[PDB]
Formats: C-alpha cells, structure tokens, sequence
RNA sequence: AUCCUUAUGCACGGGAAAUACGCAUAUCAGUGAGGAUUCGUCCGAGAUUGUGUUUUUGCUGGUUGAAAUUAUAAA
RNA sequence: GUUCGCGAACUUCGUGGACAUUUGGUCAAUUUGAAUACAGAGAUCAGCAGUUCCCCUGCAUAAGGAUGAACCGUUGUUUU
C-alpha cells in the first residue's frame, strides 16, 4: 500500500548463476560477477558500517552519561590494607591508576619511603573487591625490582616484605574526597593525616 | 584501556526444517507440568483443551501462449 | 412359424437343438415465445525474501570476571 522502496533479489556467489530479474547473467559474464560480488561486499560493508556506527554512538553516549551520572551514594564498602615495604614504582602506579580509574575514594599512607604504610580504599564494593584482588592475587609485595636513579639503577631484593588485609568494611560515610597517596616522615604525621578525614583507626600499629 | 563468560538485542555469513509453526477473555501447572528407575531413586517444565494455517505466506523474473495489435496529414 | 445340423427323392418330406423383453444412453450455456452454440475457458520454467531452529562472525547493552601499563601526587649586590 506504499511502494516507498523496492525489493530486489539478494544474489551471492552460490545464487549468482540462478538469477536472472537482473540483467547480463551470462552476457556479460565478469560484468555479473562484479556486479553480485560488488552486492556481497556492499551488504558485507553495510554490516560493518552498522557495527561501526554502533560503536560510534555508544563511545558518544558513555562519555556523556558518566558526566550526568553523579548519583547520591548511599553506602559505601572500604578495604584498608597494610604493607611492610614499596620501594617499587611499579605497585605504587597501581595503586594509583586503578585508583584513578575506579571512582576510587581513599588513599595509600605511609612512612619513611622504604617503611611500612596502610592503604584506605572505598567506594562501590565491585570496585573494592577488584582492588583487593590486585593488591593481594596480581602483586606480589615479594618481587625483586629495580630502581632508576642517576647514579645508578639500584637491585632492591626484597623476600622480606609483605602484605595484609586489615579492615573489609561498610563507612557510615565516605570523607575522602579522592584518592590522596602520600609518605611521611614520622608516625605521628601519618596519624594526623589520617585524622584530617576524622578517622585515625584504620592504622594499626604491630 | 586489553582479553574472555553468560544472556539477550541487531545484523553479516553458513546451514537444517516447515508433519511445522502459531494464537487463545480457556482449564491446570516449580505451593510440581510431564517424565525417567538399576526401585534405593533420578530428571525437572510444560501439559490439557480449543483452534488458524500447515504438498506452504509475501513478492519478483522469464518463456510463452492468449492471437499477442502500430500515431496525423498537406500537396 | 424362424434359423443351424443330419437321412431320402436349390426344392420338398423324416428329424436333433436354439428362439422373451425393456430401465438403467437427456450435453450444459445463451437467444426463445426451436435456433445458436458444441463440452465450457491461464500454462509451464525459475529467483528472492519471509517463518522456525541451529552454528559461526562483528557490534550493542546488561551483568560478571581476568589482565596490563613509569612515578611521586593533593588537603650592603647573582635563585624571589
């Protein structure tokens, strides 16, 4: 009751001999050839554009919807950790990058550089659990690495070191406003950094 | 950000089948349908009824035949 | 009586069989107030998509994993 479009008869290289609506099917030989391979790649094509299109608009999407996604967390799961050492950079971009990435609230806390120091995540317990799986199955706290200075790139062999799960929680509400790692030179500067969040608990002296 | 799992949705592509595939102001149904069994037990999702098509729906193309047939106008 | 056969002088005598019958056989159609008709009016070949179920492939959403990536992050005249 229209006839906006039209049909037409989809050929493929196993059609191709049979139809004959379309015109040169054995005239023209290579000409159909072309023609229903052309028709093949096109509809080919005309898929792979759809799923790129697709991909397109979704990319477009997300970026938006995440700004538009500032919902009102109502509660919030921490994990609050423990290591004796991280002279290493690589756990310690980690910590920070996984962070970065996980909406992450928190931080990683410690004194004098090679000492040892607590680590405070929270957020969407998805996301903790994960941070907890990296911090405990995907580092190893007990790996041998190396140090790039100037004047020289320092072997830290390092089988003493370890880690431990301290604290696996529900905060009646999150005060930290990010995800602040830092180092200090003495306890009772870390105890006050912790206690900038009104919380100096999760630290546990051993 | 990379890789995978499941479900789905959209499609490319490749197949098989339509004796199949529906629909219901129906009756019942994980508060058990229907079935297994070595008899100790086990599986666990439709069944009943009514009914619409079902050697098929929708569209295209050819050959044909059918009989397939040619405008006006001035000297 | 009507046929077929055989004995005696086509023709005739002597003789042995067999001898019903009709129902089941109306073209329809049109023009009638019997004529026209004349058996009664798309075929065949071939695509494609649909429907269902499957398998693969790429994308999307949900969920859910696994894993990577360096390095530290935030509450009296020259360097003021």
């Amino acid at each position: 009751l229209g006839l906006l479009p039209k049909p037409e008869p989809k050929v493929k290289l196993s059609n191709m001999m049979s139809v004959f609506e379309n015109d040169q099917n054995i005239t023209d030989p290579t000409a159909w050839e072309k023609v229903v391979k052309d028709q093949v790649d096109l509809r080919k094509r005309k898929h792979l554009e759809e799923n790129e299109r697709r991909h397109e608009d979704a990319i477009k999407r997300r970026k938006e919807a995440v700004n538009m996604n500032v919902e009102k967390p109502t509660v919030y799961h921490c994990k609050v950790f423990q290591f004796k050492n991280l002279q290493n950079p690589k756990i310690r971009f980690k910590l920070k990058m996984n962070s970065k990435e996980l909406s992450l609230k928190g931080l990683c806390l410690r004194i004098r550089d090679d000492g040892p120091g607590i680590i405070i995540v929270v957020g969407n317990e998805k996301s903790c659990k994960f941070y907890e799986n990296l911090v405990m199955k995907r580092i190893k706290w007990n790996e041998d690495f190396e140090l790039h200075t100037n004047t020289g790139d320092i072997k830290m062999d390092m089988h003493n070191n370890s880690i431990s799960k301290t604290w696996e929680g529900y905060l009646q509400d999150c005060k930290f406003k990010g995800w602040f790692m830092k180092v200090c030179n003495d306890q009772d500067s870390l105890l006050r950094t912790l206690g900038q969040f009104d919380s100096e608990h999760f630290y546990s002296p051993v």
